């Protein structure tokens, strides 16, 4: 019987960059629905200070996603505080923009060590973790409308963006046997605190213009989505890219 | 519109090949100078890269360049423009596969990946581009993505990952660069009968991937050249950003 109201009552999840922005709607969503949240994020003292704010149900957990090491060490600590691993977000990203003749290769190797390796070091640590305990799980992998279309001065974010897709796909085609369902989410422009800062005034109202939906999205909404694809009602959900960007790509 | 001549020449036009001494870049390297451009061939070894231009003859010449060193490709492109005075077309075709289960897939198998078919293709777009824009003439770029830049294969987790990539980078740089006149484009192949290719699925492995595709055959690498050849072409200027798939209806189904 799916249960409609799709509950997360006693699951575990991990949610990277889970200390701010898009990652902090995630874990308030998360604890709102009655599941164990995992904020992994690279500042210790942002993650415990999250954590601490969103209560009994929530605990920090350094984590920088471009290193193996620090990636491993934080699954295995999740393991050993909660017993397992049901659900993980990865939404540690970054915006490094420049024109493609001008980009340098500092913020091109910055990009998709986090983005996209980031996203893969994550991705194998955590199915690893599932494929052992046999309970299979839900892997949701940040992506964003630059994984679909083409942006000036997004090269590099771009190129990152397309390859979580490409990477999270291979991931649900190789581990649907396991029962882990692998899905991207491609957010429009969302006004976190950062973004509501850098899309304020005209240059906001002018982007807008080509959004149907005729606004940006919050992240309240991102985490909604996140809350769906993470549940009982989305098992046969795998290797999909969900995009919330109020109709952006379709024209 | 022009005269556009249906025999697609590429008469006079210079042409950066990456990976041209083997496989697909060789084919092209060939099939471009067929076509009456001066070819520079670049690969990994100064002596690779001599004996294909020596064979391919007097338009062509060689260059040695590690697509995943800044370095390499800047004195790669600095070298080219020296002997030949422009670059009017670049092919990226030096990629590398590397497969694994995706829960083993060491990180060293990840990181040559992304470093020779995602960030080596960044590295030589980049440098081509900005000799192209600062030229004047427009130019063609065209990067090999792969069926891989479509679909999900198993054991292909940094491939994929890696071809994907190279597809949104490039359609990046085509909508950039539309400005400045110069197309960017991909073309993804199917599984290729490269010397290497022909050994690498000699067996049952080739017949029963045959099996799922339409065609039912593998591409050649004189195939892919061919349409590398129309893509740098006169009559292509209105194609850009395009990922053109030789893959005999394998990611259609």
């Amino acid at each position: 019987q799916i249960d409609l109201n799709f509950p997360l009552s006693e699951k575990v999840a991990i949610v990277t960059g889970g200390a701010s922005g898009i990652g902090a709607a995630i874990s308030k969503a998360f604890i709102a629905k009655g599941a164990k949240v995992a904020v992994l994020d690279i500042s210790a003292d942002i993650a415990k200070a999250k954590a601490e704010e969103l209560g009994e149900n929530a605990k920090p957990f350094v984590c920088d996603v471009s290193s193996q090491q620090s990636v491993n060490d934080a699954i295995t600590a999740v393991i050993s505080q909660f017993g397992k691993i049901d659900i993980a977000v990865n939404s540690a990203g970054v915006v490094y923009l420049a024109p493609a003749e001008d980009i340098s290769l500092d913020y091109w190797d910055k990009t998709i060590n986090i983005n996209l390796k980031g996203s893969f070091l994550v991705t194998q640590a955590v199915g690893r973790a599932m494929i052992a305990a046999g309970n299979g799980g839900k892997i949701i992998n940040l992506a964003s409308q630059a994984g679909t279309v083409a942006i000036e001065e997004h090269v590099a974010y771009c190129a990152s963006k397309f390859g979580v897709i490409g990477m999270s796909k291979t991931f649900a085609a190789e581990w649907g046997k396991y029962g882990i369902c692998v899905n991207t989410l491609s957010p429009t422009i969302v006004l976190t605190e950062l973004g509501k800062k850098a899309w304020a005034g005209e240059k906001g109202e002018a982007a807008k213009k080509r959004i149907p939906a005729g606004r940006f999205a919050y992240p309240e909404e991102i985490a909604a989505a996140a809350v769906f694809l993470a549940s009982a009602g989305a098992d046969m959900i795998t290797g999909a890219d969900l995009l919330i960007d109020g109709g952006y790509t379709i024209l």
